């Protein structure tokens, strides 16, 4: 009599090797332990098992253990071991492309899940929260960094823009899960945070690019990117609410690919044209415009996108933590960098609390919004790599040394504020605004 | 208001180009019109539309037009036009690999649909039908060709083996439709023809290889191929009836994928090792062992394999008909080749009729069996291409001319007897054994 315990494993093993051989025939060395495709699958599995372990094995009693910490730790262990990192290697273009795709997935889901009429009721708070804390934190961090490390204003201002950048990837999943359940009456608070933390990305890169050029105009170029992004999103919006009608079938599957596929294509086309970052605004506008014109087909396509986002979630964080090979063990008095990021994070809490004292937020809503700007994600990692690449083209040792310090504080910030911030908002949601 | 008729096409077009752009990013090449992957998709679509046109627009009134004729014409047009020959091209390695995969699909489906206890009731007639008419037809064709074309016995014997060959790639779909429909009482007649005309490929290639070596031992090697195939099939048979059990879930998809993958792996492993054709019998034995196990999910997985076979059927015919550019317009007294082909077909009818006069087949069954061995398939094309490759390595003008003549008659035979034979058996099914 066959045994189910000894038959499930055998069947799965045979299926895996059979599928492995098929891809090996069409690719070759990629499926070999040393290759790109093999590394992506192994990194995907490593991130999956890391998330499961962090939350089901050693989870804390009262606060559930978020999988974000496990994903970053899994990527850190993979890259920071020469024998392990030898087999799994990923090209820079694939890492950048996967980052752009995953970032587009979380943005379109936020726009699709955003509630209408929220902008009309309160738009000033969203604009002030998008511009206010980002500029104040960058200035305060630059001043705090100045006269402490010795680097000039060109490096100080550049570090401030990189350090202050709210990341949609780490906040949107928290808001949508909270919004689906809901505590009390959600008066647009989840929509306010989701929309506000999107325009920040454009300003952060625009300031970073302009400041980088000074260390080597672009201010007007960034404005054109915002204008183009709105126009491109608006044009694509009318072609998703009109061509797909009730006459067509398979509405759930057909239109989910359409909105997601155009979102990915828009970002790559904008980046290839010469003005990156306009795609991030285009997908949000396209998703918001589509929701305006959907025939109550919101939750139908939300489930498909949610599954797609859940797939890319381990993949996105795995790439972020798998690029710390250079500074694996380089003790260079990192305590000073901790103080610089810690003060700026502390200032970030205070300024965000101040900006939400106008109306509506009486007592508890101020605290939740202030703590919702803690986590950081790929946005810092992408610009940080670009700064290193520009530095290591015609720069001498001093420029290389300064660039290394920027990487250390930027990587450390993602290690600290991302899992703690995501964990804090998860447990404080049912404990602050219920 | 949007119009569904004018929007469905637009939605489909946008989806296709968006999906096409995704492949462009993943694959650095093969996406342009000059790529081989683009040609595969075009050939697949051209064969699909060709089959639909031949049978739904200009179909004859009483006899339905089979799609086999349309597939051959569609492939012929693509290759036989100079401006449509260089823009779209397909490499030889992919064509050879796809032929083996398509051949494996029809073999496993034929074995799965085979009726149990059919071999035990009458196996002598199956062996005689497999060996008798095939060898006699090859000998008669060589003698008939001799004293007519002037080629020596080395070329005459090789032509006879290539000309005389029964392939299940065409007859099995006709038999399965007959089995599914049912007329009167089916005493294993469809299964008898499928089983007898399944392992004849091994004998055909063994004779071709033996004759090629003499024209440049193999008999002993061919016997070993049969022995290895039976042993591999027997061992693999117990691994599909035991490991996949009712305890697991999604048996329909899991078992169908498992048998398809193992069949492909066995054929590729045998071909790469140095003895091609052994995997052809191995999948038949493996399917027979799976059929004898009686998993009770035959019809559940037959539909899935039938859909897969229906997908690969235009692809297999498209590759065969896309290698006729060499002999597009070469008038070299082809009437003699037609006469030799007609006599060989006439000889095949007589010998097949003689071998089915033992028992059971009273009047109508003899006619059906004789007409069931007329259609031919890729078996001739594969060996014919090998003969051309061997000829064009150290051969002079006379050998080159002889090799071209062998291809012309072989290509002509496939063009004639395959669609006419398939059409003839299709209309005679409900009119002979009713």
């Amino acid at each position: 009599p066959p045994r189910g315990l000894l038959a499930r494993v055998i069947t799965n093993v045979t299926m895996v090797i059979l599928l492995w051989a098929v891809v090996w025939s069409v690719t070759g060395s990629e499926c070999l332990p040393g290759g790109n495709l093999f590394g992506i699958i192994m990194l995907f599995y490593c991130a999956i098992i890391g998330g499961k372990l962090f939350g089901l094995i050693k989870l804390p009693t009262l606060p559930p253990l978020p999988p974000l910490l496990g994903m970053l730790l899994a990527g850190f262990l993979i890259r920071n071991v020469p024998v392990i990192s030898d087999n799994i290697q990923i090209k820079h273009k694939w890492s950048s492309a996967l980052r752009s795709i995953a970032l587009s997935v979380i943005l379109v889901r936020a726009g699709l899940g955003l509630d209408s009429n929220a902008l009309k009721k309160l738009k000033g708070v969203c604009v002030r929260l998008s511009l206010g804390p980002c500029l104040i934190e960058a200035c305060t961090s630059a001043v705090l960094a100045y006269f402490l490390m010795g680097l000039p204003w060109q490096w100080g201002f550049m570090l401030g823009f990189v350090l202050g950048a709210v990341s949609p990837a780490v906040v949107v999943p928290s808001m949508l899960l909270l919004q689906e359940g809901g505590y009390g009456v959600e008066k647009g608070i989840p929509t306010l945070l989701m929309a506000a933390g999107s325009f920040d990305d454009i300003l952060a890169i625009t300031g970073f690019n302009t400041c980088l050029g000074m260390a080597f105009f672009n201010v007007l170029k960034g404005v054109l990117e915002v204008i183009i992004g709105v126009v491109t999103g608006l044009v694509l919006g009318f072609f998703i609410q009109y061509f797909p009608s009730s006459d067509q079938d398979n509405l759930v599957w057909k239109r989910a690919f359409l909105v997601l596929g155009l979102s990915v294509l828009a970002v790559f086309s904008s980046t290839y044209f010469g003005f990156p970052g306009s795609g991030g605004l285009c997908t949000l506008v396209t998703a918001f415009l589509a929701g305006r014109g959907w025939a109550s087909t919101k939750t139908d396509v939300e489930k498909v996108i949610a599954v797609a986002w859940d797939i890319f979630q381990p993949l996105l964080f795995g790439l972020i933590g798998a690029e710390v090979l250079i500074t694996a063990l380089r003790p260079e008095t990192i305590g000073l960098c901790v103080a610089t990021l810690g003060i700026a994070v502390l200032i970030r809490i205070l300024v965000t609390y101040l900006m939400v004292c106008f109306a509506g937020f009486n007592i508890k809503e101020k605290i939740f919004i202030s703590f919702a700007w803690l986590p950081k994600a790929t946005v810092q990692a992408a610009i940080g790599s670009v700064a290193l690449d520009t530095a290591r083209s015609h720069g001498e040792k001093q420029l290389e040394g300064y660039g290394m310090d920027v990487l250390t504080v930027a990587f450390l910030s993602i290690i600290i504020t991302a899992p703690v911030g995501s964990l804090l908002i998860g447990l404080l949601g049912p404990r602050l605004l219920q």
